DNA sequence: ACTTAACAAAAACC
DNA sequence: TGGTTTTTGTTAAG
DNA sequence: ACTTAACAAAAACC
DNA sequence: TGGTTTTTGTTAAG
């Protein structure tokens, strides 16, 4: 069978860092392959855009006054 | 040759929807295939992550603060 | 610190 | 007991 | 609103 | 003028 999985945002940081360790693999090829490896930059307009295509602005833009 | 790249923070959210158009595709299938469709928690996490890989951590704490 | 991979063991499942 | 995968932490390296 | 793809045109490069 | 790619916005669809 095997351990049923936690959400993501309830474990560990090591944990959280083992799950999407592969998808961290692709987001790196990414941004080194087209923005100059600024991974930062992309997983902060990642994030951005995903939380204004759900329509939360008031959350994006007090990320983007955190950010500056 | 083609017009040069502006830094993606400088960029209308259009235009960086845009650039990360095929980032975002790999991200949706890896939330997807593993995530449960979670996105936001995703790059949530990656984010918070790629700070605290930083060293970010006050930037990351405030940014927990937001998420709850 | 951070990172990484390895070695462990416990935990939760069969 | 056996299996597995997940979770944690430590350990040994950058 | 958001999303998407299409159609445009201007911009910045050769 | 031609080419290209990038940037924006609009347009027509969910």
């Amino acid at each position: 069978g095997g351990r049923p999985r936690q959400h993501l945002l309830s474990l560990t940081r090591r944990a959280q860092k083992h799950r999407l360790r592969e998808l961290k693999i692709q987001v790196k090829e990414f941004a080194d392959k087209e923005e100059g490896g600024d991974v930062k930059a992309v997983c902060l307009t990642l994030f951005l855009l995903a939380l204004r295509a759900r329509n939360e602005h008031r959350q994006a833009d007090e990320l983007e006054a955190i950010m500056q």
